[PDB]
């Protein structure tokens, strides 16, 4: 039995609220940017694509959904450090529930 490494991290505060592109968390008293949530899969038998970016309105859950709900925090990380921009490696749980942002449509809304 492989016994895998899980670092056991504490949740953050708010400081930054954006669509999964920069987000800084107050980590030891200092603030870090950290933005990796990417899923797609449907409920449907065969995944095809899950569900995808439905609105900004998640930098608004950070406000209430933050306070009222599950709102984000740092468990663990995947050992890349930059994804798309490059800031930070962690993902931002918004209402306990990921927003999951990838790809426009089909192709940058044709």
């Amino acid at each position: 039995a492989t016994s895998t490494k899980k670092l056991h991290k504490e949740p953050a505060t708010l400081i930054k609220a954006i669509d999964g592109d920069t987000v800084k968390l107050m980590y030891k008293g200092q603030p870090m940017t950290f933005r990796l949530l990417l899923v797609d899969t449907p409920e449907t038998k065969h995944p095809k694509k899950g569900v995808e970016k439905y609105g900004p309105e998640a930098s608004a859950f950070t406000k209430k959904m933050w306070e009222n709900a599950k709102k984000i925090e740092v468990e663990f990380d995947k050992g890349q450090r930059t994804d798309k921009y490059g800031r930070g490696l962690a993902y931002i749980y918004a209402d306990g529930k990921m927003v999951n942002e990838a790809l426009v449509r089909q192709g940058l809304a044709k």
